[PDB]
């Protein structure tokens, strides 16, 4: 990527660090969900694994406890990777990589951040699916078939989410490279902002934003917010993935900068704070604060 060396060339962050995770000593804590809040405190979910194994995590829930620093809650574990939030109509739809190697889904739980109950899953062998709930309150879903393209489709709600639907969604105009949606938000403008993976062949992994109109379609404001060199330094899992950061999302400041959370090299998250990325495509509406 030209676009690539551009964005190193023309990088613009005020702010680089790595989050510290208690309680899970001997292990990688990365992809995590975006930052949420309940029971007022931030919250992260992340994916715990040794970094001398593959396909080994299991995901757990993370208290802050301090700045960029966070402490994992005894007894709570899902046997998943790759761990997403969004919430829809008050509450938590939670989602994760579920791991058979047979196969793999992506599996969707609803409820509150400490009662969470499997409802659906997406097709086999498919992951990085995504929800939103859109301005007039219906479902937006991004379905990611790779062997890659992203899909979205609508749906009338949650009550429809399954593997049939998922797997018929309709391409959109994004990605010999592929990508993801990792979360996705509501813009004051009914347009969705998406932040995200784009990826190509070193596994270059890049953080990736673009801006989607729910009906026409349209594919607007892409563009790369975050690479491996805006955050610490710090060892991938593999060397194979020094160029590699796979989003988690974005969290509003006051000051009107964003705060992006990546996973890093496949064995850290990190946190670099940013420009407004939906620039021109109105306001993030809604929030991730969780009701109890």
């Amino acid at each position: 990527k030209q676009v690539k060396a551009a964005f190193e060339a023309n990088k613009r962050v005020y702010e680089s660090v790595l989050l510290t995770f208690k309680g899970v000593d001997g292990y990688d804590v990365y992809n995590c969900s975006v930052p949420f809040s309940y029971k007022g405190k931030t919250h992260i979910y992340g994916r715990v694994e040794k970094r001398d194994i593959w396909a080994a995590s299991h995901v757990r829930l993370f208290e802050e406890t301090g700045k960029d620093e966070f402490t994992a809650v005894p007894e709570l574990s899902w046997e998943l990777e790759d761990p997403y939030i969004a919430k829809i109509n008050n509450e938590m739809i939670f989602g994760g990589t579920r791991v058979r190697i047979l196969s793999y889904y992506g599996y969707f739980y609803r409820g509150t951040p400490d009662e969470l109950t499997y409802f659906t899953r997406g097709p086999g062998c498919m992951k990085d699916i995504r929800v939103l709930q859109l301005q007039d309150g219906r479902l937006g879903v991004f379905s990611r078939p790779r062997v890659a393209s992203i899909g979205f489709v609508i749906l009338n709600s949650i009550d429809e989410l399954g593997a049939e639907v998922i797997a018929k969604a309709p391409p959109l105009d994004i990605l010999n490279a592929w990508g993801g949606v990792n979360q996705a938000y509501l813009l004051s403008s009914g347009k969705v902002g998406c932040i995200g993976h784009y990826s190509y062949e070193q596994s270059v992994y890049v953080n990736y934003a673009f801006v989607l109109d729910p009906q026409s379609r349209a594919i607007t404001g892409a563009k790369i917010i975050g690479t491996k060199s805006c955050y610490p330094p710090c060892e991938p899992k593999v060397p194979l993935l020094a160029d590699c950061v796979f989003a988690s999302g974005i969290v509003m400041r006051s000051d009107g900068k964003v705060d992006l959370y990546s996973g890093v090299g496949d064995s850290h998250e990190g946190r670099i704070t940013i420009d407004y990325p939906f620039k021109g495509h109105g306001t993030i509406i809604g929030d991730l604060h969780f009701p109890m």
